[PDB]
């Protein structure tokens, strides 16, 4: 009953009835409103508040994880130019000996070559000396 | 007029203006209230809603940086250990290289001593020969 303080005990009884409810209901019903918009809202502004305060974390762990990988990226990049080095130095050296071992086969293959047309040669003197020898023999 | 809602034309003029006026002072500042609760709520949301979009994009732009740094990151982690397979294989490699080169110059030796005793066995076959070329002119 909001009538009695809008108006006065005298003006109030003049009201019908039928038109006291129907201005009782009509004000129920706006005063309804107001607390219905007050408690969605403040629902609402609950809900607004505390997804923020969650995405703000998301971001947060976003934030520390770049960082803690970019640093990371640094770290490989300073690994990787100096094992990148070190990798050249050693085909430097591997390079190197192969040319030795080239130089070495190829050395070799010579020495079979000498070493083949030498054992020609002393074969021709053998089978000279054979001749000589023989002929010899006729002599004897 | 937020009075006439509520009653059918017949019913306001029992009503003496004052009394209708009352009314209307009770019932306008009741949809001020209305009014003004929902165009707080209304600009508040809106406040919400942009404060979250920028904070979003925020999270989104990070997110996409650290897919970038874990990619980036993870493409030169395995090159580390490529090259670091490199080293390995070619540190063998080195390490073979030297063992035959190694037994190389000792075959080396071996090819020189048996070249010396070739010529060895050449020059008294030289001698041999010479000796008895004369014994037969001596005998013929």
């Amino acid at each position: 009953a909001v009538l009695q303080q809008v108006l006065e005990r005298t003006e109030l009884n003049k009201l019908p009835k039928s038109v006291q409810n129907k201005l009782e209901k009509f004000l129920a019903d706006q005063q309804s409103e107001i607390d219905g918009l007050k408690g969605r809202h403040e629902k609402f502004k609950v809900e607004s508040e505390q997804q923020y305060m969650e995405i703000e974390k998301r971001l947060s762990h976003s934030q520390e994880r770049l960082v803690n990988e970019t640093r990371e990226c640094q770290s490989l990049r300073l690994e990787l130019e100096k094992l990148n080095n070190q990798l050249k130095a050693l085909t430097e050296k591997n390079k190197e000996l192969e040319m030795a071992q080239d130089r070495n086969i190829a050395i070799q293959s010579q020495m079979t070559r000498t070493k083949e047309e030498l054992e020609a040669e002393k074969r021709d003197l053998i089978r000279t000396n054979e001749r000589l020898s023989q002929e010899l023999e006729y002599l004897t």
